[PDB]
C-alpha cells in the first residue's frame, strides 16, 4: 500500500505532484491506470502522479537494476550502450520459463567479443532461487545482493546496475488525450510534408512534444478521432509514443520527440554512414518487432517505409505514420481513389485490388530493408512511380542491393511474393533479423 518514487518528476499542470526519487506515497485512486491519487509521506499533500514513477516499497520492482518484462534483446540492447561498464547488470522476466527470471550481464571475451551473457534464475518447487544450486536464496533480491558482494562463480560480479533511458510519462496529464491548441506552442519547425508540418514545441509551455500538423481538407476531423482512439490503444516500445491530439484543423498529432529525426535522414548524414552492417540489421530488427506487435494485433500500417521511422536515444527505432493513410482524401490531381498509399512501398494486390493487410506490410518491410541496407538508396532507382507500379504487376521485384548479404536478399524476396498468403509473418522476420548474427550462441550460460 505504499509506494516510492524511481525517478524525479516535476509538476505540468496544478492537479500533479512534484516528488523526488525515493519519496514515498500512498495511493488513493488508481482508476486510470496511468495517472494515481496519491498523497506524499514528505509533504502530505495530495495530487496526482505518472503510476511508471513509482514502485511498491522494498519490491523488486523498486529495484533500480530490475528492468521488469523487458526482452532478452532489449536487454542486451540496453546493457551494450555507453556508459554501462563491464559488469554491468540488470535482471528481467524469463521468456522461455515462467515464473523464472533472467540475468543479464555486460561481459567481454576474444570469441564473442562485447557482448552480453545471461543465467537463468531458477525457483526450486519446494523453495529457493538460484543461479547455481550451490548457493539458494529466498527471494532475487536476496541473491543479487549476494553476487553484488562476491562473484560466487559469474563470469564477473555485479558491478552496476543497467543505466535506463530517460522515463516518460504515459501521456502529458490524467485523463488527457484530446487538448486545446491553444496548450500548444509550436517553437521550431522540423520539416514540411505533402500532408503537413512536423513542429517542436511544449505543451503547457513546460513539456517538450513534438506536434504533426495536418492540412485542412487532409482528412475528416471526425473520421481522425474515431482512428486515434484505436491508435490510442496501440502501445509497444517500438511505435512512437502519441501523447494528444488536436482534431479541429488544422489537426495535430502530438508525440514524444525523436532526437535523431526519421530513420532515412539519419542514414545519410555521418553517423548513420558509420553504421556497420550489425547495427543495422538491429534496427531492421527492432523494426520488425514493432510490425509484430501490429500483427498480434492486427493493426494495419499502411506507410510503412524508412521515412515514417524515427531515430531517438541510443539509436532507438519507433515506428511512426501508422493507421493514417487510410484516412487522407482525394484531390484533382491524383487518381488513387479512397485509400492512398506509397507507390514504391505498397504491395500489387494492395495498389491495385485495395486489399490492405499485413501481408503487404510485409511487402512494405522488404522495401524498407532495401532502404536501410544501402543506408538511404531510393527505392527502384531509375524506375518513375507508374513504372513501378506496371512491373510489380507483372513480378518484377528488385535486384540485390550493391553490399547487401545473400540471406538478407533472400528473406526481401520472401517479403516480396506475388501470393500474400506466401510471405513470411512479421514474427519470422523478427526471429530471423534477431538471430541473423548470433546463430551459435547458447541461450543460457551453462554453470555449475
Ligand atoms: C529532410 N528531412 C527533413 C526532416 N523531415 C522529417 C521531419 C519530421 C521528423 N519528425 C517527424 C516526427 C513525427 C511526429 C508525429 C507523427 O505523428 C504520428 C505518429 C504516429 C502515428 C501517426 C502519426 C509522425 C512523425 C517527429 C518526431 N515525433 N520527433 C522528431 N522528429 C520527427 C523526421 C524527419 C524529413 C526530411
Ligand atoms: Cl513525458
Amino acid at each position: 500500500t505504499l509506494f516510492i518514487a524511481l525517478y524525479d518528476y516535476e509538476a505540468r499542470t496544478e492537479d500533479d505532484l512534484t516528488f523526488t526519487k525515493g519519496e514515498k506515497f500512498h495511493i488513493l485512486n488508481n482508476t486510470e491506470g496511468d495517472w494515481w491519487e496519491a498523497r506524499s509521506l514528505s509533504s502530505g499533500k495530495t495530487g496526482c502522479i505518472p503510476s511508471n514513477y513509482v514502485a511498491p516499497v522494498d519490491s523488486i520492482q523498486a529495484e533500480e537494476w530490475y528492468f521488469g518484462k523487458i526482452g532478452r534483446k532489449d536487454a542486451e540492447r540496453q546493457l551494450l550502450s555507453p556508459g554501462n561498464p563491464q559488469g554491468a547488470f540488470l535482471i528481467r522476466e524469463s521468456e522461455t520459463t515462467k515464473g523464472a527470471y533472467s540475468l543479464s550481464i555486460r561481459d567481454w571475451d576474444q570469441t564473442r567479443g562485447d557482448h552480453v551473457k545471461h543465467y537463468k534464475i531458477r525457483k526450486l518447487d519446494m523453495g529457493g532461487y538460484y543461479i547455481t544450486t550451490r548457493v539458494q536464496f529466498n527471494s532475487v533480491q536476496e541473491l543479487v545482493q549476494h553476487y553484488m558482494e562476491v562473484n560466487d562463480g559469474l563470469c564477473n560480479l555485479l558491478i552496476a546496475p543497467c543505466t535506463i533511458m530517460k522515463p516518460q510519462t504515459l501521456g502529458l496529464a490524467k485523463d488527457a488525450w484530446e487538448i486545446s491548441r491553444s496548450s500548444i506552442t509550436l517553437e521550431r519547425r522540423l520539416g514540411t510534408g505533402c500532408f503537413g508540418d512536423v513542429w517542436l514545441g511544449t505543451w503547457n509551455g513546460s513539456t517538450k512534444v513534438a506536434v504533426k500538423t495536418l492540412k485542412p481538407g487532409t482528412m475528416s476531423p471526425k473520421a481522425f478521432l474515431e482512428e486515434a482512439q484505436v491508435m490510442k490503444l496501440l502501445r509497444h516500445d517500438k511505435l512512437v509514443q502519441l501523447y494528444a491530439v488536436v482534431s479541429e484543423e488544422p489537426i495535430y498529432i502530438v508525440t514524444e520527440f525523436m532526437c535523431h529525426g526519421s530513420l532515412l535522414d539519419f542514414l545519410k548524414n555521418p553517423e548513420g554512414q558509420d553504421l556497420r552492417l550489425p547495427q543495422l540489421v538491429d534496427m531492421a530488427a527492432q523494426v520488425a518487432e514493432g510490425m509484430a506487435y501490429m500483427e498480434r494485433m492486427n493493426y494495419i500500417h499502411r506507410d510503412l517505409r524508412a521515412a515514417n521511422i524515427l531515430v531517438g536515444e541510443r539509436l532507438a527505432c519507433k515506428i511512426a505514420d501508422f493507421g493514417l493513410a487510410r484516412l487522407i482524401k482525394d484531390d484533382e490531381y491524383n487518381p488513387c481513389q479512397g485509400s492512398k498509399f506509397p507507390i514504391k512501398w505498397t504491395a500489387p494486390e494492395a495498389a491495385l485490388f485495395g486489399r490492405f493487410t499485413i501481408k503487404s506490410d510485409v511487402w512494405s518491410f522488404g522495401i524498407l530493408l532495401t532502404e536501410l541496407i544501402t543506408k538511404g538508396r531510393i527505392p527502384y532507382p531509375g524506375m518513375n512511380k507508374r513504372e513501378v507500379l506496371e512491373q510489380v504487376e507483372q513480378g518484377y521485384h528488385m535486384p540485390c542491393p550493391p553490399g547487401c548479404p545473400a540471406s538478407l536478399y533472400e528473406a526481401m524476396e520472401q517479403t516480396w511474393r506475388l501470393d500474400p498468403e506466401e510471405r513470411p509473418t512479421f514474427e519470422y522476420l523478427q526471429s530471423f533479423l534477431e538471430d541473423y548474427f548470433t546463430s551459435a550462441e547458447p541461450q543460457y550460460e551453462e554453470i555449475p
